């Protein structure tokens, strides 16, 4: 019987590493990616935000929990809520919480627990405040220590809850925006409480790359070593690559499932706009190397007449090129770590991702 | 090696036929129903009105045809492409063909066989006119005449082309709106020129059912028994019920994708609107006996949540349940007239269909 939660490094180059997370459910290869459920990968991601409002947490609880609703028996992540409620919903914030509107709701460390909870998700956040950017040092800190009280919160409400404590495992987010000293502060308190895994917080807010390459090269060394590193909503390829070149584990985003409803297919030389003319009459699929069922059986061509006509089969296919594009990649990304040639695997996929 | 065209009736009940149609591509199993490409199926729709205007049959052609073009190896069915250029399209009617609006182009029965072989389908239908409903006994003849010469001329231009006389197969379309005299005209014409199936066209136009089955019930038996016949544009399944009992083989119908992306399931029960709170708690499967691989794994609620959302999973999943649906339907139908138990399945169906 596998373990509530344990992770284990198999091999490592530079700051990069690749392993497993065990846990109920099933095994977690890392580096991994988690795509959306609702659009190959070991565990994948509920929407708290939209599950609290439509059914609503306690319907989806009736109902089964989401393994049921979704019909996924593997491991689920749920984000804490409080992201998508600052940049989606009037807000009004306390230290309580954050209350925020039909009728309105209150969403607290001991409130989106106990959401993700009845949700059933094996990997829990802790509630946090991602702190906008940029924002100055006060600010900042402010926002960091309130985070850090709000993971304790949340510590405790996990703690509470036997069937959470037992079988799901519990991560806390590491806040500071850009500024190493609070970055180091939020580890500190972080790994006082005892998280198993954490996450890095509060990038992908539009800093651009330098600036979060540049956060994480020294964040990351933060956090305790033995544990998982998960950078959330990062991101594109070559961002992916650098945050592995910097140790993080454990990748979400939206682009793959955004990108495949919106024309952008993404391909080891980069990503292209498939409704571009250009596609009309290329005879090659979406790429030239990629395993996925849509490049085994159907052409550029085909696939832009597809969209260009607004048919559904279109962005389907678009879709599940990507998600498996993305997982071709963290495999590649596994397997030359575990070979000692990662840091030229990342060379070779910047020259020809950018050529 | 299967033969270009070969019908052969297996078994009868009634005016209620089952048999196969050998083509070089594949066995057609009748009665057959045939989805559209772009949407198991022996048989799939093109869509020459769309595909004349992109890419063009000339590009469909230098991209080596609409089988490889979309990636599918069994036969295909292209209308002749007058009715959509008649219902979408401005438009000039001559007895040459008709033009209408980028620029402007002509469809003529030769430019229509030519373009039908240059996207190289296996059944080319006769370019024909559907008379809009209702119409004048004087206007329905006229019309009616009109389409007669015209198939005359299809099936010239067809017999002109070796590649296209040797490969596929050739479908004339009776007219004559809801008039048996001007009916049985138009089965004359069609069979003195000789084809290698026979539609009924000018159905399905907004006469109702009782009226399709009252044209049916004497159109049918005008048309050459030992060919197939193909009843354009129907429809629900209680229309393809009684119209197989009414002695047609062959079905097109927009619903099951049209629904599938609307919000509508096809179940033994009827038809439901998954959209509906009714749904939100249903754990059920959208229908209680269907075999698709969306009902063994996943529950109405999920399909509501998905559908509610905006999530393009959510229609993929009904279109891809809704066909499967349909083509349960064709089965057990055949089954029925082979077993010589139709009539019952046919009042068993409807009995339940409505209840
Ligand atoms: C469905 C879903 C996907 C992804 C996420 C992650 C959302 C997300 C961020 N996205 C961009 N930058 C982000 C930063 C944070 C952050 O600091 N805290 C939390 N809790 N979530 C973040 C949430 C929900
Ligand atoms: C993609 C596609 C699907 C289905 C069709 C069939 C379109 C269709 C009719 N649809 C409803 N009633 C119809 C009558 C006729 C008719 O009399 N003639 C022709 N040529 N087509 C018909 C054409 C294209
Ligand atoms: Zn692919
Ligand atoms: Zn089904």
């Amino acid at each position: 019987d596998r373990p509530r939660f344990s992770f284990s490094i198999a091999a490592r180059e530079g700051k990069a590493r690749t392993g497993t997370i065990e846990m109920k459910r099933g095994v977690i290869r890392t580096p991994a990616f988690m795509p959306v459920g609702t659009a190959g990968a070991d565990i994948i991601l509920g929407n708290t935000y939209h599950l609290m409002l439509r059914p609503g947490a306690e319907r989806i609880a009736k109902l089964g929990g989401l393994h049921s609703f979704m019909g996924w028996d593997r491991p689920i992540l749920t984000d804490s809520g409080g992201y998508q409620v600052m940049s989606l919903s009037l807000t009004k914030q306390s230290e309580e919480g954050v209350t925020f509107k039909g009728s309105r709701h209150m969403l607290s460390p001991e409130r989106s627990i106990e959401i993700q909870h009845l949700l059933g998700s094996d990997i829990v956040m802790a509630f946090d405040e991602c702190t906008p950017y940029p924002a100055t040092p006060s600010r900042a800190a402010s926002s960091m220590e309130r985070s850090m009280r709000w993971a304790k919160r949340s510590r405790d409400a996990f703690d509470s809850r036997k069937e959470q404590a037992e079988n799901a495992a519990l991560f806390g987010i590491q806040q500071g925006s850009v500024f190493e000293n609070l970055r180091q502060q939020s580890a500190d308190a972080l790994a006082e409480i005892g998280f198993d895994g954490y996450a890095v917080g509060g990038l992908a807010v539009g800093e651009g790359q330098d600036e979060m390459f540049r956060v994480l090269d020294f964040s990351v060394p933060m956090l305790p070593d033995d544990k998982p590193h998960y950078l959330m909503g990062v991101g594109k390829p070559d961002d992916i690559v650098g945050a592995v070149e910097r140790g993080i584990d454990m990748f979400d985003c939206v682009l793959p499932t955004r990108s495949g409803r919106n024309g952008q297919a993404f391909t080891w030389d980069g990503p292209i706009n498939i409704r571009n003319a250009r596609f009309s009459e290329d005879l090659k699929p979406l790429d030239s190397e990629c395993h996925c069922a849509v490049c085994q059986k159907w052409s550029r061509a085909y696939i832009h007449h597809l969209i260009r006509a607004g048919e559904i089969l279109g962005a389907m296919l678009m879709t599940e090129h990507n998600i498996a594009f993305y997982q071709q990649l963290m495999q590649k990304i596994r397997d030359s770590i575990s070979e000692g040639r990662f840091s030229q695997f990342a060379q070779d996929f910047r020259a020809r991702y950018f050529a």
